[PDB]
């Protein structure tokens, strides 16, 4: 659960595609 946040955090959610 709070894994799947720090995983997107504000910049793995962005950086994700680039």
């Amino acid at each position: 659960g709070e894994e799947e946040l720090q995983e997107n955090q504000p910049e793995l959610i962005r950086e994700k595609s680039n």
